[PDB]
């Protein structure tokens, strides 16, 4: 009747799966807490924080998990072969909750499948409107949306918004979103709530209405018009990375040298290769008078409040199985989100994908 | 005449005297603007953007200033002590127009005074109305102003602006902006932009109308502090904006303050040069104490060189067109102009103002 959230172990990674108020609707579900000591420090969450709502603090992973029935983690697990065996330290027949990236982690698969362990991979939630609340794509891709802004405004040595002052007016800077999803929507937001003229530029035309709405300019040879914008343009942020697919190029280097010294470009596609072939993970390259930053874990640089975002995302898909009056926890296979997420549970491994070498 | 700009030579300045805009117009007063090579790059102006405006452009710093009879510069000329004597770079007899911190270095003021040097120390410029467009403090410390939201959110680890999603609401952040000069206005406008609750805290009432403008909400009640620290202690990020003409910065955040804010906030002491508002902050450096950052950039307008500069330029260039005469063809600064009254600290090799 244990829940166990560790610290994030992997490199970059400054997010928890656990809130201060998730650990008190936790408690009142009749779990007993347990949280891995600092597993919230990167996230403004301290230890003492965590006791005060009703949890309790392990000293390692290892015994944070020994004898816990349900594992909340951030990022998927770590297998023998890429360091610490956290797969190991779960219980076996347990069960695992987390961004598994399991579509493209075929190995974390099979190594939990090995200890009989049930896996729901969030990041397959079902796209169906009862379930918004329990998605981790839509909650840290927003955060990483605003996000891109900041970074961008960081690096500019110009100001945002326009000023008119005894001095002279000091006139906006120019942004140019590349792709209106959840991401992108954000940017366009922040961008905009900071005084740029903001210009945004994406394939599906369905999103002009939602560029405009927002008070963007929507873009509409095509690349003629692109390119006409991008050289006038401050800061470009693209956010084009479909998983299970490499990064489209949105912004070859060619037309880089074609922007205006002083200018940024934020690539939130770094990971997948960038929309920009410049981008580097984890760096800012200075090319041609023009940074591209490509930072990894964009939501993590957010991690105070994408944490307690992905803690409730988890905590809306936990609550409707638990039975506060028995104490007890029967994840109802039947329900969609339940065999939708599922991807291995009691040694089979339940995607199709997932199975063996394509 | 001939007008200079050279790069500005001092660590961590990438701000420059001048702006494309600013040549053209000195250019139409009769000048010849000679800028050296390079001397905008940090502003992001180039040397060819420079030039289009008709400028030109010398391959070193003392082929610049050479045989210039006007001299236009960010932050005051090093003296020979210092590495190199940006000084015996200028003609003798010629003029210079700087942010020269003469009050606090005579050094350099002896050294442009041995050169006979007409130095104008551009940030003591008289606060009337009338020199408000050739006010360098205000100018350079309102991007400030803005610059530390910038930085504020860059280092904060949460969002500034409420975001209601299918997750949940998540309130905005809350910042809380001491001293409401021209750089606490700044910053109340742009935490604002950003959706952030602003709350603000200065000994002058009248700025308590200034904040509300903004949509800044007033810390008010002898004890003010316990209404300072009951809302410090649910801000996430202070700015503290607090300078004292050539004097300590006054302390508005001590270390037990520090200690009683949530893990994670944010405090940005724009007043770190001058000995900061809080005393744990460090010259450029962020320092993290009590699960609290710290943040102390020196040279924030720096930060924002880009926009600074051009506001800086035309700061100098409306501080001396008038003084172009339409008979000698050429510049004289009238002495009964209350302008050049307040600013200049030594002319031919004399001392001014004492």
């Amino acid at each position: 009747m244990k829940i166990a959230i560790p610290k994030e172990r992997r490199p970059g990674e400054d997010r928890v799966a656990i809130s201060p108020e998730v650990v008190k609707k936790l408690v009142g579900l009749g779990f007993e807490v347990i949280v891995e000591q600092g597993a919230g420090v990167g996230a403004s969450i301290t230890d003492d924080a965590l006791t005060a709502a009703g949890a309790t603090i392990a000293s390692t992973a290892a015994q944070a998990l020994s004898q816990a029935d349900v594992v909340w983690k951030v990022q998927r697990p770590m297998t023998a072969e890429e360091g610490t065996d956290e797969v190991a330290l779960i219980k076996e027949g347990a069960v695992l909750m987390c961004h598994l990236g399991a579509l493209t982690n075929r190995p974390v698969v099979e190594a939990l499948t090995k200890r009989k362990i049930t896996a729901y991979a969030m990041e397959l939630m079902p796209r169906i409107s009862r379930a918004q609340s329990m998605d981790i794509l839509s909650s840290q891709s927003n955060l990483a949306g605003y996000r891109a802004v900041i970074d961008g405004a960081y690096e500019f040595a110009r100001a945002f918004p326009m000023m008119m002052t005894a001095a002279g007016t000091v006139p906006p800077a120019r942004v140019l979103v590349f792709g209106v999803g959840v991401a992108g929507l954000q940017a366009i937001a922040t961008a905009k709530r900071l005084g740029a003229v903001v210009m945004a530029t994406d394939v599906r035309a369905a999103t002009k209405e939602q560029v405009e709405s927002l008070g963007g300019k929507f873009i509409t040879k095509q690349a003629e018009a692109v390119l006409k914008e991008l050289v006038k343009t401050d800061i470009a942020i693209t956010t084009a990375l479909i998983p299970g697919k490499p990064a489209p190029v949105l912004i070859t280097e060619e037309m880089v040298t074609k922007m205006k010294p002083g200018s940024v470009i934020i690539d939130l596609a770094v990971e997948a290769g960038g929309n920009c072939p410049l981008s580097e993970p984890g760096k800012i390259v200075v090319k041609h008078g023009v940074k591209i930053v490509g930072h990894t874990n964009v939501p993590s640089r957010v991690a105070a409040d994408a944490s307690p975002l992905f803690a409730k995302n988890l905590l809306n898909f936990l609550t409707p199985h638990v039975d506060k009056d028995t104490k007890t926890l029967v994840m109802k296979l039947e329900d969609e989100t339940v065999s939708g997420t599922c991807v291995t549970r009691d040694g089979a491994i339940v995607h199709p994908a997932l199975t063996g070498q394509g």
